[PDB]
């Protein structure tokens, strides 16, 4: 089954998931000079004050911090979006080295990691229905660079020892995802896909221009996770990113100039 190794990695995914070669695949390179400022883009509204985190799970591909999405508690609205999108989970992709790890790139620059806050359009009733719709999901992407520590990330880092291997979960209540945001909400946006199988073409991508900084020690702790289950051969969970895909017939729009 699929993963990020030599024999089951991104170059292989198209055999089980032909949409891998589709018309609106993610991630992409964001060519800053070619992106178009769109004055018609409304400001992003990130309303996370009532967020209810529940649990953190190592799923064998990344780790997800999951939220109660049975009411409008943590929502994303505005920007390119019509309607209300509920936060269901966030996770990251990261590298084995500080010079790689992000899925989106900016003028071909790779960041050390990339945070994805995954939201679904409430008009579709549940997440499983939403991923079957071209406007079903909105994922807020945030680049990580290595420098100073991100204080709001530390509670995540310190629970990772309890979910080292695939299938492990731990209680993770009262986490505030506002502590993971940069100062600016300036963004690029384009229509795309899930960046792992099943690669469904259901995402409005909103990628923030301003990265957050995390410390060497913080990212080193991500790299101690395992892709494998307990009692299976140890393979470090690193380089769990898909490279940039062809932009095809898409325009990336910018909220700023
Ligand atoms: N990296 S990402 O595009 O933000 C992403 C988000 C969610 C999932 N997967 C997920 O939500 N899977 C369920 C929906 C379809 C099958 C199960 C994969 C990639
Ligand atoms: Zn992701």
């Amino acid at each position: 089954h699929w993963g990020y190794g030599k024999h089951n990695g991104p170059e292989h995914w198209h055999k089980d998931f032909p949409i891998a070669k589709g018309e609106r695949q993610s991630p992409v390179d964001i060519d800053t000079h070619t992106a178009k400022y769109d004055p018609s883009l409304k400001p992003l509204s990130v309303s996370y004050d009532q967020a209810t985190s529940l649990r953190i799970l190592n799923n064998g591909h990344a780790f997800n911090v999951e939220f109660d999405d049975s009411q409008d508690k943590a929502v994303l609205k505005g920007g390119p979006l019509d309607g209300t999108y509920r936060l269901i989970q966030f996770h990251f992709h990261w590298g084995s080295l500080d010079g790689q790890g992000s899925e989106h790139t900016v003028d071909k620059k790779k960041y050390a990691a990339e945070l994805h806050l995954v939201h679904w359009n409430t008009k579709y009733g549940d997440f499983g229905k939403a991923v079957q719709q071209p406007d079903g999901l909105a994922v807020l992407g945030i680049f990580l660079k290595v420098g100073s520590a991100k204080p709001g990330l530390q509670k995540v880092v310190d629970v990772l020892d309890s979910i080292k291997t695939k299938g492990k979960s731990a209680d993770f209540t009262n986490f505030d995802p506002r502590g993971l945001l940069p100062e600016s909400l300036d963004y690029w946006t384009y229509p795309g896909s899930l960046t792992t199988p099943p690669l469904l073409e259901c995402v409005t991508w909103i990628v923030l221009k301003e990265p957050i900084s995390v410390s060497s020690e913080q990212v080193l702790k991500f790299r101690k996770l395992n892709f494998n289950g307990e009692g299976e051969p140890e393979e470090l969970m690193v380089d769990n990113w898909r490279p940039a895909q062809p932009l095809k017939n898409r325009q990336i729009k910018a909220s700023f100039k």
